[PDB]
């Protein structure tokens, strides 16, 4: 019989041995095992999305583009278990690096130094320039999904919700819905935009890296619409230029319609901070989305000079050019390689 883990299956097969259960993710249940073949342990995420097509977009989305990716600053896919058949292909478990902790787990407990800081943000943005690279959006960035080990090397992960940049299409209505993590939510999202464009990705970036200043997260909304109120609350009223950049009348309506707010000077709310972290701080979290800063004048800021090196900063070779049934076919597919 498969091996159990507080109640269900966590079926890994013979090469995977002394399971712990870890905690839950975002698919469902994740343990540490050891692998007999590596002589490593790992982590292994059980994943069940067959019965719904959302579910199985999702996967399929993570498995493709992790297994397309190789960069340090991007977890691998090390091997995927299912069964040998797509009848009897129940779960997918996904086995990788099993990393020490993550920034959301660190950041509950732990200062960080300004040069842990600065080394961190150095691998998300050179994580992410290989990602931007290869035209996708990474679209979920959040302390969460930054997984580290016990000598601090930092690993994107969880492509569950990224998407092939679309610029061309990027424009919505006012109070459009949107699933990616609140808190991390560039205001555009709330106003005009589907979040198709790599600046999306450097929003959730900045405020990253408000949160590793002062360990809490600077736009913490209580719900959708309260989100916008704390973006606007820090960052103050858009200018005439910057609201002129936003046609939709309801949205500018919107804005328009608020009390002056003042900028509060970052120096202010993080008073301990790097002032060259400071300032490309503001940069990330410019409410024109046009206007920040994008990942590679990111990595060459002077924050960063310690680590800028665009020759080890590499990009992807091959980027991305663009029913449930079908997507477990797909899924079933995309595994068979660890057959
Ligand atoms: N690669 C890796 N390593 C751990 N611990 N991971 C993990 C992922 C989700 C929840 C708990 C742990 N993922």
């Amino acid at each position: 019989g498969p091996e159990m883990v507080r109640g269900q299956v966590f079926d890994v097969g013979p090469r995977y041995t002394n399971l712990s259960y870890i905690g839950e993710g975002a698919y469902g249940m994740v343990c540490s095992a050891y692998d007999n073949l590596n002589k490593v342990r790992v982590a292994i995420k059980k994943i069940s999305p067959f019965e719904h097509q959302t579910y199985c977009q999702r996967t399929l989305r993570e498995i493709k583009i992790l297994l397309r990716f190789r960069h340090e600053n991007i977890i691998g896919i090390n091997d995927i278990i299912r069964a040998p058949t797509i009848e009897q292909m129940k779960d997918v478990y996904i086995v990788q690096d099993l990393m020490e902790t993550d920034l959301y787990k660190l950041l509950k407990t732990q200062h960080l130094s300004n040069d842990h800081i600065c080394y961190f943000l150095y691998q998300i943005l050179r994580g992410l320039k290989y990602i931007h690279s290869a035209n996708v959006l990474h679209r979920d960035l959040k302390p969460s999904n930054l997984l580290l080990n016990t000598t601090c090397d930092l690993k994107i992960c969880d492509f569950g919700l990224a998407r092939v940049a679309d610029p061309d299409h990027d424009h919505t209505g006012f109070l459009t819905e949107y699933v990616a993590t609140r808190w991390y939510r560039a205001p555009e999202i709330m106003l005009n935009s589907k979040g198709y464009t790599k600046s999306i990705d450097i929003w959730s970036v900045g405020c990253i890296l408000a949160e590793m200043l002062s360990n809490r997260p600077i736009f913490p909304g209580k719900h959708y619409l309260d989100q916008l109120n704390h973006i606007l609350g820090i960052l103050g009223s858009p200018s005439q230029e910057d609201l002129n950049c936003i046609i939709n009348l309801k949205a500018r309506n919107y804005l328009l319609s608020l009390p002056h707010k003042n900028k509060v000077p970052w120096n202010r709310l993080f008073p301990n901070a790097d002032s060259k972290a400071l300032d490309l701080l503001d940069k990330m979290l410019t409410f024109n989305p046009h206007k920040r800063i994008e990942v590679e004048q990111a990595l060459a800021h002077p924050y960063l000079e310690q680590y800028y090196d665009p020759s080890d900063e590499p990009i992807a070779e091959a980027p991305f050019k663009f029913p449930k049934e079908k997507l477990k076919e797909l899924i079933f597919e995309e595994t068979a390689r660890f057959q």
